[PDB]
């Protein structure tokens, strides 16, 4: 009876140039459920029109987020966003958002409380502040946006469980 939905979207840059498209891994109760990219979604009369629309839009957002990182244009870099929601046995919820730069976690938000966790190193702190500025100023994200992110995730989790 405890359930979880986990989205993992990755975008890449080469010599500072952000690559076309994206790659999303979705997990339902810990089991790999979908691989999605620019072209289509495929599981692991099959139609994924909701996921293709929503994940493409997120892909677009994260690509602009990576472009706004004032780091370096030498080699491969990756920005990776994880979105998680859980329904616990006692009907309570957890939900969070996590950013990874070149495999290292550097920023998290708890979507139940809207509090952010900043990293230890100054290098990671620079990345966190860059991203948080982009989200607040350029993307114009507000409390309602993050409340809505929680709700959307939970509603999707409930939708998938309702079918199978
Ligand atoms: C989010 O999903 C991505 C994939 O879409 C996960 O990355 C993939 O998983 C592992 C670990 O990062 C990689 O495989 C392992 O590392 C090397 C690659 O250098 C590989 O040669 C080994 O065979 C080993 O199994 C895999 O290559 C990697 N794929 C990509 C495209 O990066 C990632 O772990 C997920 N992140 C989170 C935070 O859940």
């Amino acid at each position: 009876e405890p359930h979880s939905l986990r989205y993992n979207l990755t975008v890449l840059s080469w010599d500072g140039s952000v690559q076309s498209g994206f790659l999303t891994e979705v997990h339902l109760d810990g089991q790999p459920f979908l691989r999605c990219d620019r072209q289509k979604c495929r599981a692991k009369n099959k139609t994924w029109d909701r996921e293709t629309r929503d994940l493409t839009g997120w892909g677009k957002d994260l690509r602009m987020t990576l472009a706004h990182i004032k780091d370096q244009k030498e080699g491969l870099h990756s920005l990776q966003e994880i979105r998680v929601c859980e329904i616990h046995e006692d009907n309570s919820t957890r939900s969070s958002q996590h950013f990874y730069y070149d495999g290292e976690l550097f920023l998290s938000q708890n979507l139940e409380t809207l509090e952010w966790t900043m990293p230890q190193s100054s290098r990671a702190q620079t990345l966190a502040m860059n991203v948080r500025n982009f989200l607040k100023e350029d993307a114009m994200e507000t409390d309602t946006h993050y409340h809505a992110m929680r709700a959307d995730c939970l509603s999707e989790l409930r939708r998938y469980l309702k079918s199978g």
